[PDB]
DNA sequence: CCTGACTCC
DNA sequence: TGGGAGTCAGG
């Protein structure tokens, strides 16, 4: 506890070393047009706090932040990056994220700030950030010189501990998936954020509009058959009603009471007209109050658009999280919901929705690492997977495969290959616990590759405590040997599915860089807008369309090279919903 | 603030 | 008693 720094009035020569520690400071969660609250550099020639409207006004300082040879070690780069840019500044020549580096390390720790990457070194002369800016209504920014201690401690922390960080990362083979995967994608995660999406604001309150008649009239035919008014949004309430007014079966308690889930209402259908009435008002209220009334919430009045933030370093296989707003998970399956993507729209006149999507993407890269004969046969002859279970779970034709059928296969299919139960499976299919059990069983006797590979990926977990992905991410999976059943059965799970999702997630990264580095090679104004997991979406002049039918799938498709091959769709609209 | 509901991959 | 997420209203 004892670090000399320069409280800088203005900004020197010796600030702009080609090699920095950088910390820009924002501390709203939100960092979309958020204040930035203080900079702080260290370098070889000293440690520097500087005021904002100091540094960000000096054009030596701007000019050195775009100066791509002048390079900066920070912590969620990303997050500095996005607020300059609202800001009007460019932040370029990042070479090292220290939040990216943790996150590969180990997911589980949660590095969510600098001190608690610091720990993992056991380098202490940092503070975390809750305890210098308190929390909910406590949070503040504290005194200029408590302030500028705490930036500078941090930026004097990045500055220490890359080199430690970089040869662990180094030792466990993740050195190239942090330089060449996670930060090249930070930076383009930044602009898709930062671009953001135009929402039609006049259609979707319009569609509210209806959608709060329709509520009201579902609402009083549910009061009408249950015989009271009641709040359908309380499960506790619900409860009541259903399992003690109206006597209906309990099928299902939960640690508070009675279950109330889609599942175990849609059992009850038989039972009582009021449980189908039930989940349609549950389902168009969600619509209301998250994907109408929330969405309008978080739009920028100005421009109509949305800002999502992309988490890079929250999940625990690598996927990508989004929040305020969620725009991975927008209403698709039902038509009432999936009208909502009517009102994302390009963001100018004679513009385009582009979506591109990776067909069962995670199934054929469990073919390339299992070595499965009959899946890689399937793909390599190229069939529909999820179509073909649904033909034999419904005992129909090809033709015969109604949309809903196959969603319903789809999930069968992810279910058997990641360690679904005989109970498990009866209960989504209703048959008998046999008959599901015998399923489970011809299914893993068909593809006996698949079925030796998870007992052998469960294996190697109990033997070094984690497994891997195809581009070296790691899961740590301490509970696998644990006594308890449970404990050991999810950690169980979690190494079957795990390097799946993982390398899935691995991959699509790997052609967001690809295909970003092909569009401004060709200097197209086609620009990536969100990725939902398996899928890219881009906007674009209507005159871009043929080059993007060609370029996006093409390079989706090259990305990694597998033993099958990878197949991807795509469809072009004037709106996200018309991209199908 | 947690639980359980709905949404997606 | 398949896996990974976020937001919401209620309590
Ligand atoms: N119930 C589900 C749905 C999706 N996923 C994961 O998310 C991936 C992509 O989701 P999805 O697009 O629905 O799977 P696809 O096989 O690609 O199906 P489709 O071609 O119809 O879009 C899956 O491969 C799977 O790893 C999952 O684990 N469980
Ligand atoms: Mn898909």
């Amino acid at each position: 506890a004892k670090m000399a720094f320069t409280l800088a009035d203005r900004v020197t020569e010796e600030m702009l070393a080609d090699k920095a520690a950088l910390v820009v400071e924002v501390v709203e969660e939100n960092y979309h047009d958020a204040p930035i609250v203080g900079i702080a550099v260290v370098n070889e020639h000293g440690r520097f706090f500087l005021r904002p409207e100091t540094a960000l006004a000096d054009p030596q300082f701007v000019a050195w932040l775009g100066d791509e040879t002048k390079k900066k070690s920070m912590f969620d780069s990303k997050r500095a990056a996005v607020a300059l840019k609202w800001k009007g500044i460019e932040l370029c020549g990042v070479s090292f994220d220290l939040l990216l580096a943790a996150y590969l390390l180990d997911p589980a720790q949660g590095v969510d700030d600098v001190a608690a990457a610091a720990k993992m070194k056991q380098y202490e002369a940092v503070r975390p950030d809750e305890a210098v800016y308190g929390k909910g209504a406590k949070r503040a920014v504290p005194d200029e010189p408590v302030l500028a201690e705490h930036l500078v401690r941090k930026a004097a922390a990045i500055w220490e501990l890359e080199r430690p960080f970089l040869d662990e990362l180094r030792r466990n083979e993740q050195d190239r998936l942090l330089v060449e995967l996670e930060q090249p994608l930070s930076s383009i995660l930044a602009e898709m954020e930062f671009a953001g999406v135009k929402v039609d604001t006049k259609r979707l309150e319009q569609m509210g509009k209806e959608l709060a008649e329709q509520l009201g009239t579902v609402e009083q035919r549910i009061y009408e058959l249950a015989g009271q008014e009641f709040n359908i949004n309380s499960p506790k309430q619900l409860g009541v009603i259903l399992f003690e007014k109206l006597q209906l079966p309990v099928l299902k308690k939960t640690k508070t009471g009675y279950s109330t889930s889609a599942d175990v209402l849609e059992k009850l259908a038989p039972y009582h007209e009021i449980v189908e009435n039930i989940l349609h008002y549950r389902q168009l209220g969600k619509l209301q109050s998250t994907y109408i009334e929330g969405l309008l919430k978080v739009v920028r009045p100005a421009t109509k658009k949305v800002h999502t933030i992309f988490n890079q370093a929250l999940t625990q296989t690598g996927r990508l999280s989004s929040t305020e707003p969620n725009l991975q998970n927008i209403p698709i399956r039902l038509e009432e919901g999936r009208k909502i993507r009517q009102a994302f729209v390009p963001s100018e006149s004679d513009w385009l929705i582009f979506a591109a999507d990776y067909s069962q993407i995670a199934l054929r890269v469990l073919a390339h690492i299992a070595e499965d004969d009959n899946l890689m046969e399937a793909f390599r002859r190229d069939l529909d997977i999820h179509t073909k279970t649904a033909m034999d779970i419904f005992q129909v034709s090809e033709d015969e495969v109604t949309p809903n059928m196959r969603r319903q296969a789809k999930a069968v299919n992810f279910g058997i290959v990641y360690g679904i139960s005989d109970y498990g499976l009866a209960q989504n299919l209703n048959i008998s616990r046999k008959e599901a059990a015998e399923f489970i069983e011809r299914y893993f006797e068909s593809f006996p590759g698949v079925k030796r590979y998870m007992e052998n990926i469960v294996q190697e977990a109990k033997q070094k405590g984690y497994v891997t992905t195809l581009l070296h991410r790691r899961r740590y999976l301490p509970d696998i040997t644990s006594r308890n059943f449970n404990v050991r059965s999810f950690a169980e799970r979690m190494a079957m599915n795990t390097p799946i999702q993982g390398s899935a997630a691995d991959i699509i990264k790997k052609a967001m860089i690809d295909l970003n580095a092909r569009l401004k090679e060709e200097r197209l104004q086609a620009h990536l807008l969100l990725q939902v997991h398996d899928e890219l979406i881009l906007e674009a002049p209507k005159e871009e369309m043929e080059r993007l039918c060609r370029l996006v799938p093409e390079v989706m498709e090259q990305a990694v090279t597998l033993r099958v091959p990878l197949k991807v769709d795509y469809h072009y609209g004037s709106t996200w919903y018309d991209a199908k």
